[PDB]
């Protein structure tokens, strides 16, 4: 178990076979659930910015496990909120209570710095600004994976904020960890994928395109990957890119191929119409269900050696 | 067990054989608790407004049967707080984490929305702006039936916001369900019980009237149910009614019959002075305190088949 | 076990025996945890102001020992918040739920009123404004203790805002209690050690004295207690005061003993510098982990009565 | 000259001559105008609350005389404002730099109080929250006498928020000291006529009756002076009053005489339609206009001994 | 005298000779002063949003020719501010006070809607939101023709947000009047100048084109004219513009004609280097101070026949 | 007349000679007004902060010289306040259009800054932040002399805030130039004179002191110059200082020199009891009222060459 006891802060700090461990697990307690595998843990829910999903999926899951669960939705109550504490001291007294950390901030490094004061308990990152998600990517991945049967070669359309969309940055270098996959990426000038990102997948020589439309991708995608425009991190000059600048609408699927998912991490705004929620395609609601089982397997696998 | 996985919205929707149920119930987790009944369900707490009775004391009942509790206080740390995420969607996703979504939400008709997007996972209204409240309606009825000895041929009051106030229109409905009961509805002009409620009463020959003061209806009481205005619901031509236009005092209780309980679903501002709860009349306390096992019985008839 | 039961709102209403067992039961818990002591057991955690330690290592607690927790980490989504419920009434309905109600108010008095209102439900003090914090007070004693060997006989400097810090108001009371301490107070005139503090080590012919700099007891001390400026208690006529007016830096350390530590309840501002944290000295950290034995200890004692 | 020097405060200061003074030479200047009659007089405009007619009519009346104006539309960049001044020192330090003060305030009696503090400088109340209004009866009285060519034996209708009108109670008690008036007040309960008033016409032996609705007087009145709902100066427990309980539409006014005008202090929010506008009964607009030649009699009288 | 009485709302309601009316008026009154012209004249300065330049160049013209002001520099204090009156109903009321209205207010069509409630009073556009702004434009005519000899046969750039500048809506209408006047538009895609306005320039077959850097023109215009991007009033799709894009320095201006001179009708933002003040280029406070005489001119045509 | 065009920024600017030039025009012009002197002038009042006394007294004598105003009493409205312009080029624009420009503003030396760009045009310092008010000294000069009949060889304490006091600044300046005065100080130690002034009277060999009571030195003085604490300019570390220190009452002047005058700029807060209103001691509204004469002095001079 390489995993025990490991920050999860990075995709870029987990390998193929990391990831393949994650997901064999996640399959195995959908099927076989196990109640008390983190009976007498208790565990922190540290979130500094909104969240529907992550932390109540999070917090589903250790509950799933017989762990327990203490923390807080905002910074708003807590003593760095009212009396000045600053978040290294935050996570240093945190750190003596828990058996781990679950962390959301909005500042791009928080989860890393975390971990700079968080002792021998070990940070999962729920996300860093703009940066990192990589619990959201191992749902992402067991998503794919359920519907596609497979990781690599892959046509993969991601679509919206992409300069923004934490999401997207960890998604893009978990698939570019296996072989053959195309990427094919959709965002305003103002939002494009960062060149960071695009480095690394011409290091692998991984092959990808930019395109100023959903349709003239569309025949060609196993999947679909919406994004919102990450509307409270944008720049003053970037506003005029609040509105969603990519619209899905069901009779855009025309041309879908039949193996063909739209995910989307969600939340959306208005960048799906309701529509799509009807046709065979729509999955971000499944995908969100798998949050569960990939979040129960990280949990397990970090806090417990024994596999 | 006809609730099991029943969605609980209006009392409308419930039989008198379903509130008897619920009531036998209470009454034996009352005499005899049951900690482990609900072992490995996790329950969602969503709370879209204010509260402490209805929001502490069903998480209370939760954790009294074995079950674990993820959830909210305020909207606005979700997502739909703060991304723009619609109601639906948030629904849709957390019906895919729990057992069962309790839900409270200033708008009429959000909990019975919500079984729109939840699935197969039973809602439970904890309160529907100014429609609905019908586990309040479980715990005054357990209230009632401990003091009086039944649930038929009562002499019933209602008094205050009977417009806005929820928590009377569920009662009455339910009140309406046996025989015999007589109702005395005393309300300023503005705040007057619904038209739709009186033509029920009207359908099922119930005996009812209007009074301007309770002094008027006092010595023939068995139950004085009193109210609070619901200042956050009142459109601004209804301002002038903020302040309570009856107030029971002490002294008020005189001529009470011996019987005569006071109640009161909480929270009090000004229409009860604080010299009532002394008198053997007073009976609110007790009535939050059946809270407890009224949503015990509940949750364990919900979401649990075997009786 | 004299503490079953106990309302703990003041180290005032403690002996020295009581602060014994409390110890030497953490330090138990310590050695040989209990994660079932408290099973089946439900607890409020009803905090009416900021925290992050008391919360979050009192809830912490309640898990470790296997009970249940529902509350809240402000007032502002209760009906107390929104709805006009006063305080008491708050108490009174919560105390029919639960089996131990944690509270922390920022009105000084707060916790004793509670306890008039909650029936046979033990009320336990996290702080009522700048009055008493009883168990802050058994976390900082476990300390002094564990690195000190004793309780008495020691040198103790308190440092910064003694008139509105809660903690040193109860930890000056609870060492006043064994024999021979020797107190050093260094503040601020206008936040000054309260008299009544004072008058209570007179009449026990306790040694104290006042100095203007911590440099000029640095050399005697054993245990050098530092506290924040209550910024959120301050009158308008003491807004100068809230910069830190004594800070201690790593170089201030030079003529320190070996057997001296830096304690601080924490949150800290400006008055401990990041370097204190490398020393020998910095013990603030293992300090505030040492709440969850304390506060595990007072909780199995209070809801526990066999030994 | 009898209002040489005087203070204008309240219409019970002022005799039936008085006002036929002010009527007399304002109906003079309207025919011929002085403008140099105030030359080298500077005037105070003291505006404490809201205004559009009566400090921009004010002003323009005093620059049509030829004197010059300081002063100010809020007291928000006022030492008043800003620094903690009060009313008093404000009036004593403007009354050594100018000939005049008008003054408008939304605390009844501060007229009244700022002659206390004004030495030998004249105070004109222009409206002192829901007390006096003289000017404005000044003009109502100059319009009235213009439209029926008299000011006695009149049939007067008013209507709206009687109770916080300013306007009503000084026009009430103005057209008081002429012969065999009849007042018709229509008015929401809450909204009613003060007290003081009615005594004031018993005392008289005037005849007034109450109405619920216009048109039940609309045949017999000469003027129908309509009101705005004084919204900024409502108890909470009068809010519902805020709609205007009686609006007049064009097509009440069909049984109306001949000779019958609508008058309107302004400004009016919802109680007249605007329809009403092109009917011959209109006459707001023109009663405006009036305050010219009202308010330059006035400052004339009040500031130039010599008729 | 064509003017006289004229309401002056659009420069599309003046003819060339009208322009040259003032302009030749403005110029005899910078040559010689008329101090009295205006005397016994009441003005309004109505200023419904901010101003520095227009509201202050407005009244001092008014006193230079002996006018007499009232007004205001906001709508807050006014009873359209806070007592709901209408604009409508404001006006009406002014219009009985004042020889004429100089108005500015935050909405197109606010001034044109003016005249239909002034009655006989002309109404002066000061601006009125994105749409016209005829005053600037007879100043900006005045400066170009006192630096360049003519209004005829120019070559004019324009830059910066010309969609919502209300000033170069005006001035292009203006100078579309004579012969042979070539334009340049250089502005953001999102902030170009308005389609209505280029038809115009199409119908009088006036050459124009657009451009993507100033550089492109330098070398070949008579005028610069530089906007301010009209933040304020930015649909949220346009905040991408907010920043200048297009900012002028002292280098760019290396290839300028010896005649050329950049205006600007201020205030300006990030637009203009302050390097640019110091070459003989700069004439955006000559431009300002130009303000006064046109300003003069215009009302004493409209309020004096007798040219 | 050196004065005349003279910026009017410091105390120090000025000669001895310069003061008792403008004190007896004062006193010419309180004797013999002139109704014309500055006819055909335009002056800005441009005032960046609150005032009552500065600016209503400065605008009064403009038109009591027969002067107009423009201007505004904050900057809200102005295109500085609402769309992003210095202060430098909202004085450039305003100088072209004024005779002379009075400003005060909350940064020191914004008054000289303005000067800077004022062209031609003479800026006087009605007060900038904490640094000079020398109308404010002229005033005070005036009533002075008017009261002891000299400004040489007097006893002159000043109290309060002296640290933030500008009046107190100028004041100790203008007296520092006449022979033989001895200055008291009596201020909090945080708000004490500044050193700079301090050294300015050592380098002259002026006698002073400074005092911790009003009652130390009441025996002694001529002049007891009163001041309100500075609130809106201190720091944060100063606001234990915000109430008076020195609290001036009746009963405090028992001992008083007979010819002794109490002064304060004004306004006043908690620092002089209204009871010492009444003594004859009392004359800060003679002072105000002295205002008048002070500031037409200043600008007949400035603006009228000829004596």
């Amino acid at each position: 178990n390489p995993l025990y006891q490991k920050h999860i802060i990075s995709i870029n700090d987990l390998s193929r076979d990391d990831l393949n461990l994650v997901l064999a697990t996640a399959a195995k307690l959908k099927a076989n659930p196990q109640p008390e595998l983190l009976k007498h843990k208790v565990i922190a829910s540290a979130f500094f910015e909104a969240s529907t999903r992550t932390r109540l999926s999070f917090e589903t899951s250790m509950h799933r496990l017989g762990a327990s669960v203490v923390g807080f939705s905002d910074s708003a109550n807590t003593s760095l909120g009212k009396k000045g504490e600053t978040l290294a001291d935050t996570i240093s007294v945190i750190s003596t209570y828990v058996d781990a950390i679950v962390m959301r901030h909005p500042q791009e490094g928080a989860a890393r710095l975390a971990t700079e004061f968080s002792g021998n308990v070990p940070v999962l990152n729920a996300g860093d600004g703009s940066n990192q998600h990589p619990t959201q990517t191992l749902l992402d991945l067991f998503t794919i994976q359920e519907t596609q049967g497979r990781l690599d070669n892959l046509h993969v359309a991601m679509v919206g904020d992409l300069k923004y969309g934490r999401t997207v940055h960890s998604l893009t270098q978990a698939l570019a960890k296996f072989d053959g996959n195309r990427f094919y990426f959709i965002a305003p000038d103002a939002l494009a994928m960062p060149q960071y990102i695009l480095d690394m997948l011409d290091e692998k020589g991984i092959a990808w395109s930019l395109h100023s439309s959903i349709e003239e991708v569309m025949a060609e995608v196993d999947i679909l990957y919406m994004t919102r425009v990450q509307k409270e991190r944008l720049d003053p000059s970037e506003y005029c890119n609040v509105k969603a600048q990519f619209v899905l609408r069901a009779s855009d699927l025309h041309n879908a191929k039949a193996n063909m998912k739209v995910l989307h991490p969600l939340p959306r705004v208005d960048e799906i119409a309701t529509d799509v929620d009807k046709t065979p395609h729509a999955w971000y609601f499944q995908q969100a269900g798998n949050g569960i089982f990939a979040r129960q397997a990280l949990l397990a696998l970090v806090l417990n050696r024994d596999l």
